[PDB]
């Protein structure tokens, strides 16, 4: 459980980039 809220905000990060991708396309 060390790595947990790092990576939940790198998936963050990921799931935005590609909602944006999304509504740019």
């Amino acid at each position: 459980g060390t790595f947990t809220s790092d990576y939940s905000k790198y998936l963050d990060s990921r799931r935005a980039q590609d909602f944006v991708q999304w509504l740019m396309n």
